[PDB]
Order: C-alpha cells, then structure tokens, then sequence
C-alpha cells in the first residue's frame, strides 16, 4: 500500500504554500491517515534529492531543522526556507528553528 500511500504524501506537501510549513503529524491528518506520521516521515525521507516536491516545506513539531552538524539536506532546507521569507534562528544547542505557528500551514 505504501507505494500509493508516498504519492498521496507528495501530493499533499505539494500543495503546503510557498513561505509557509507542515509536518508530518499534520500531513497525515490532511490525507485522512492519521495514525501514519511515522510513514509519512518515511515517504518523505525516500525522496530523491533533486526531486520536484517541496520537501523543505516539511519540519519537525517542534519547529527545529537540524542540529549543530547541520548536513547538507539540513542546509539545504535552511537556504531553502530563508528564500520564501521564513526567519530562522539558532538554539543554544546549535539548532536552526523557527516559530512553527507563524508559518504553519492552515488547510
């Protein structure tokens, strides 16, 4: 079932407006599964690199997109957010975050 489940899963971030964010508690919520936050994850962590889904859209509940050692899928997503007008700040822990309420994305 997955198969058919990881292209509902990019088509629903597809549609998470630029400048703004989910995560994939919500996500699975907005395509009427949700009980498979841990497969949306999944789906979203099998995506190719360079593939066309806005997968930068897609942060943790707690608002954080890394941690100090930020990789380059990390930085990535940080070059990415900043660009759709997103402020990212960094924790004390060396983690870049943002205020998730300000740029959550409202169905």
């Amino acid at each position: 079932r997955m198969d058919e489940f990881y292209t509902k899963v990019y088509d629903a971030v597809c549609e998470i407006p630029y400048g703004k964010v989910s995560t994939y508690g919500e996500i699975a919520r907005y395509v009427g599964m949700p009980s498979y936050a841990r497969q949306v994850g999944q789906a979203m962590k099998h995506l190719h690199p360079e593939t066309h889904v806005p997968w930068h859209r897609v942060i943790n509940s707690r608002g954080t997109i890394s941690k100090r050692d930020i990789s380059a899928g990390e930085q990535r997503q940080k070059d990415r957010l900043e660009e759709e007008g997103v402020e990212i700040y960094q924790t004390s822990l060396g983690e870049y975050k943002l205020n998730l309420p300000e740029y959550m994305w409202k169905p």
